[PDB]
RNA sequence: UGGAGAGUUUGAUCCUGGCUCAGGGUGAACGCUGGCGGCGUGCCUAAGACAUGCAAGUCGUGCGGGCCGCGGGGUU
């Protein structure tokens, strides 16, 4: 059904007196390759704990990417604080030519042919979460029709 | 029919920002190594200095000769 992928695992450390205090974070996705994503970023004082938990995060952040062929509806281009995301839609046997981030999320989406580019603060966690914004953004002639009509 | 990023400032975080790496290229050079062939390519520096040979001539159907030679004439 839902396939899960870990984006990446940190340390963070906190301080008191004594010394250092560490926690985990984890960022992982979740998508049926079919038009479901879902990112999850959960932390706890295991590594393990946390990755389960960003799995059981991620179920509860769904996108419904509106697949096409393959590739996306059109281009979007969403910042997420200091990372731009730039997805434009491209043709088959292109693949999905991403950075290791957007990609783990565009492949369990059921992207399969892509073309991105990573502009601003590459910093993985608003990366991952700029490219949810542009998936979760995007349209369709269906769609526009939609909100045209009136 | 076309676009991937990563490492490094912190106890940790986000940002800014420089440095650095992965790719491609070259009339190359250097090291260790070196079997065959095809096609290309080879002074990028002193437009510095050059031995030696060759690299622009040809025409007797434009012309008159010199030199070396043969043949035939005008005479007893
Ligand atoms: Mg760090
Ligand atoms: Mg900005
Ligand atoms: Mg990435
Ligand atoms: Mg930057
Ligand atoms: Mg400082
Ligand atoms: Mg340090
Ligand atoms: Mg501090
Ligand atoms: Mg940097
Ligand atoms: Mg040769
Ligand atoms: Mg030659
Ligand atoms: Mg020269
Ligand atoms: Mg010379
Ligand atoms: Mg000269």
């Amino acid at each position: 059904d839902f396939e899960e992928k870990m984006i990446l695992i940190r340390r963070t450390a906190r301080m008191q007196a004594g010394g250092r205090r560490f926690r985990f974070g984890a960022l992982v996705v979740v998508g049926d390759r079919q038009g479901r994503v879902g990112l999850g970023f959960g932390k706890a004082p295991e590594v393990p704990l946390a990755v389960q938990k960003a799995g059981y995060y991620a179920r509860r952040n769904m996108v419904e990417v509106p697949l096409q062929n393959g590739t996306i509806p059109h281009e979007i281009e969403v910042e997420f604080g200091a990372s731009k995301i730039v997805l434009k839609p491209a043709a088959p046997g292109t693949g999905v030519i991403a950075g290791a981030v957007p990609r783990a999320i565009l492949e369990l989406a059921g992207v399969t042919d892509i073309l991105t580019k990573e502009l601003g603060s590459r910093n993985p966690i608003n990366i991952a979460y700029a490219t949810m914004e542009a998936l979760r953004q995007l349209r369709t002639k269906a769609d526009v029709e939609r909100l045209r009509k009136g």
